[PDB]
Parts: C-alpha cells; structure tokens; sequence
C-alpha cells in the first residue's frame, strides 16, 4: 500500500526536524487539537484505539535522542516545562517519577489525571531513548488542583 | 458502547463553545496537530478514511449557526480570513467560490492544493447552515504560490 494515504504528511515529517518552521508555524489552540481526535476516533469506531497508544507511536515518531532534547520538544509544542533528573535516572532503579509544569488543559477540573496523550508520548521517547520498554502512569495531575502534573516511569519486559 | 471513549472529550465539546476558554487555551504549532493526524491514520490504516471526511464530520460537529458565525471560528482555529459573499450565495445559483487568505502551511510548497482538511470542514458547515449536502473542491491554493486559497462549492444529492 501507500506509505502516505495524504498529501501533507511527508511535509510534516520534515516540518517536525525544523525549529524555524515551528516557530513560524500558525498555532491552533488546544480545544480544535482535541476535537480532531474525538472526530477521528468516532470514525475509527469499525476499530479502536486509545490515546496513550497513539502518543506511544507519536513518541516514537518524535524519537528525541536525548533527555534534554524531550525537554526542548515539550517546550515547542506548547505543553509545558518537563522536570527530569537524567543523572538520576542513570544511577537509580526504576521506576521514576518525572513531573510536568504548565501543560495543556489547565481549565478542565476532574478528579482522575487527563493526560493520557502526554502519559503515552512519554513512554514512545522514553523508549526511543533507552531502548527499554516503559510504561508511563500519571498519579497526579493539575486538573485535581495539583500545582504540576507527575508521572510514574516503569521499565517492563 | 460508551459515548466517550476518552476522558478530556466531554469538555472538549464544552471548550469549543466557550471562546473565553479557547482564548486562554495553549495554542499548538500546526506541524504536531499534523503529526497527530498522520500517527492516528497509521494505526486507522485495518480501516480507512481521508482528511477530508474527517474535516466533513469535523465541520459538523462546530455546527456554525450561519457564515459570520463560520468566519468567526476560523479566526478562533487560527485557520486564516475566510471570504465569503452570503448575500450573494443567497441570491445566485451554485455552484459558488469561497476564498481563504492566511491560511496554514504556508511554509509547504505543493503543485496541487493542500488543504483537504480544510475544504471537508467548509463542506459540513455549509451544510448544518443550509442543510444541502455540498461537495468543495480546492482549485487554488497559497502553497501553489497563489495569494489566497479558492474553493469551489457545489450543491449535491
Ligand atoms: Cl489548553
Ligand atoms: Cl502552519
Ligand atoms: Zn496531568
Ligand atoms: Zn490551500
């Protein structure tokens, strides 16, 4: 088949390498960006999928070398400043905590953590990273009137 | 089955009303909602659909009341300066022309039109406006090297 089923997508894909393209690009706030995947995700339902897997494959397509440059991406697409302690993460066991300041959907109060979408990025890069597999759970969140959101970073086989 | 299948997307129907909240929402670059689209449409791809489609379905779902109502929302989206004569789509026959100036992407270079996603919205809300089934067919677009996009807009059954 295909390997691109649309004409934009390989222009994106050279896009996301490109600092001054992003910085340049028209931003689109964060209500639009999530309908798209309620819209998408009624018409993948004769399918399914969630949204932690679709940030796992989002993660991985970001495929950031580095902690450092995990940290920069995070600050590009807007969803926030990315607490990481890499030396720690070399000298620790598993699993990690990793939090993040300032991210997207501050105005939704609920009592479980939203972002699954996040959760899944973080355990694709994680991987892209440090090989291991990871699974990524958020345990608190700012959308339960937490000042940052945290993640619980697991290695698994 | 469950109406939602995710827990951010009861409010991001509720978002999508409040222009408050969509003011004060985190924008994103345009490059990363592509992203999204093209990660979401791999794991689609055992099923199949086209931007298009889902920008129909997408246009829907805003559901604009009448045109002013239509332009106000691609100013909210970021989505450019739509061009539409209303009094006179009232008083010709179709099929019509609508233009849309500053729109994204226009740092893509492309021989043919781009913005399929784009065209599928401007076909579902012309339809919750008038009612008629309507097909758009991008004939002009930025990336082309134009000043604005045009669409041609067609009345169908
Ligand atoms: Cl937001
Ligand atoms: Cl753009
Ligand atoms: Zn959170
Ligand atoms: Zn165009």
């Amino acid at each position: 088949g295909m390997a691109f089923m649309e004409k934009i997508f390989p222009d994106i894909l050279e896009a996301i390498r490109n600092e001054e393209i992003i910085k340049e690009s028209k931003k689109i706030p964060m209500p639009y960006f999530g309908l798209f995947a309620l819209v998408i995700f009624d018409k993948v339902k004769g399918s399914e999928t969630s949204l932690y897997e679709i940030g796992e494959e989002f993660g991985k397509m970001l495929s950031p070398k580095n902690i450092e440059e995990l940290k920069k991406i995070f600050k590009l697409m807007n969803f926030g400043d990315l607490e990481i302690d890499e030396n720690k993460i070399l000298l620790k066991n598993p699993p990690y905590k990793i939090k993040l300041s300032n991210p997207p959907y501050q105005w939704v109060s609920k009592e479980e953590p939203i972002h699954d979408f996040i959760a899944g990025i973080l355990a694709g890069c994680l991987e892209e990273i440090f090989y291991y597999y990871f699974v990524v759970n958020e345990v608190e969140c700012v959308s339960q009137g937490k000042d940052k959101c945290v993640f619980e970073v697991k290695e698994v086989d």
